[PDB]
């Protein structure tokens, strides 16, 4: 089998994508936040505190004919922003741009912080790190990806992020028409739960290429590019007037700037992720000072390869018995 999904930017900034997923029966359709540096599938349910739900669409498992209580499991999850979510748990039949799993662990949420109450457009998230980051107590659950893996012709998924446009994620098959070139693999740790690889090295501009090793994660449910302080200090030199901001968070830069790209490597193979892809606009209305899209990961504890770098790209996750992440450009 294989399934494809158009996942569409939620705002004019890129700053997450959602996909829709069809749950229950009869279906009752969810705009996901498909995230590959988390594995728990949550929605905003008929459950949650009434007082936390503003505009998301919600999952009623009492109008599903096929959901069943998993009686006795719970959940909760921190993410690396700050905000979290935790409730108990269905399964149910969950389907992606066609590809169908029965049995899927929903786990309904009771609780939701005010990050998620606020962002109207994302009705939940679907994880797709491995399942051993699943948070399901006492019993962990699958992933989606791990559900549906012996169905699919391949066990593959691919990201094919926009910028400022849809893109699509596809289970199952790689689509040749979807990039150019050739699909550079490369290793991965699975030790952390994480789609975790190491960079080859970077580029900034058309400035020479620095060859160093950069371990981090391959993230879809991350916005920014988050680097060591040494590699953003080198890319955000380049551009006159910026600098870090303690009182901001990050690296803020003028508005009238101009951006250089940024080149990482994967292998012997290069990935451009043009300056206007690091442009995440004014920090506040109508301000002059525009916030950056690499950023530090210094304090984080990982580097992490979020939508930023990841729309510049069409990803391979191959999740053969030996995992391995593929990236072309496009």
């Amino acid at each position: 089998s294989t399934g494809s999904a158009t996942t569409t930017p939620i705002d004019s900034l890129d700053d997450a994508y959602i996909t829709p997923v069809q749950i229950g029966t009869p279906a009752q359709t969810l705009n996901l936040d498909f995230d590959t540096g988390s594995s728990d599938l949550w929605v905003f349910s008929s459950e949650t505190t009434a007082s936390e739900v503003d505009g998301q669409t919600i999952y009623t498992p009492s109008k599903s004919t096929t959901a069943k209580l998993l009686s006795g499991a719970t959940w909760s999850i921190s993410y690396g922003d700050g905000s979290s979510s935790s409730g108990d748990v269905y399964t149910d039949t969950v389907s992606v741009g066609g590809l169908t799993v029965t049995g899927q662990a929903v786990e309904s949420a009771k609780k939701v912080s005010s990050s998620f109450t606020e962002d109207s457009t994302i009705d939940g998230l679907l994880g797709l790190a491995f399942s051993t980051l699943n948070t399901v107590s006492p019993t962990q659950q699958k992933t989606f990806f791990d559900n549906a893996k012996a169905s699919l012709d391949s066990p593959v998924f691919t990201a094919d992020l926009g910028y400022h446009a849809p893109g699509t994620y596809n289970f199952g098959f790689i689509d040749t028409t979807a990039y150019t070139g050739s699909i550079t693999y490369t290793a991965v740790s699975t030790k952390q739960g994480f789609w975790e690889w190491t960079s080859t090295g970077y580029a900034v501009g058309s400035g020479t290429f620095k060859s160093t090793s950069i371990d981090g994660i391959a993230d879809t449910g991350t916005t920014l590019l988050y680097l060591p302080a040494t590699v953003v200090s080198a890319y955000w030199a380049q551009v006159s007037g910026a600098k870090s901001s303690s009182s901001v968070g990050g690296y803020v830069f003028p508005c009238s700037a101009t951006l250089p790209s940024f080149t990482f490597g994967v292998g012997s193979a290069r990935i451009v992720i043009p300056g206007d892809y690091i442009d995440f606009g004014p920090i506040s209305t109508g301000s002059s000072s525009c916030f950056g899209g690499i950023q530090s990961s210094a304090g984080i504890g990982i580097n992490i390869f979020g939508d930023v770098a990841l729309k510049a790209a069409f990803v391979v996750f191959n999740g053969a018995t030996t995992p391995t992440l593929g990236f072309a450009s496009k």
